[PDB]
């Protein structure tokens, strides 16, 4: 029960343009890394910059600054990295062997 398929986009510049992408903080530390690696990876491929917002600010929307071709092979490769991670993160915290009912 899946069909369709478009993306048509008409845009030309030269100057790159910062977005805005949705993201828990508390994936963060773990989007960084030790230090800033496991970005750098993608900084390097998808060929642009993200920033994350620092601890004191609490925000959980990251920017990312880059060609609006850029931003989207960038975008799209976060949000489903979140989507993955937390599932994961997660999971393990949501079979939570205790008391009380829990469907199967």
């Amino acid at each position: 029960g899946s069909s369709g398929s478009s993306g048509k986009e008409a845009l030309e510049a030269l100057v790159p343009v910062t977005i805005e992408v949705e993201v828990p903080f508390d994936l963060h530390r773990y989007v960084i890394g030790q230090k800033g690696s496991g970005i750098r990876k993608m900084m390097d491929e998808f060929e642009v910059n993200i920033h994350v917002p620092a601890p004191e600010l609490q925000s959980d929307i990251i920017a990312i600054t880059g060609l609006a071709a850029n931003l989207d092979r960038a975008k799209a490769g976060l949000l489903e990295r979140v989507k993955e991670l937390q599932a994961e993160q997660e999971d393990r915290a949501l079979r939570s062997f205790k008391s009380g009912p829990s469907s199967g």
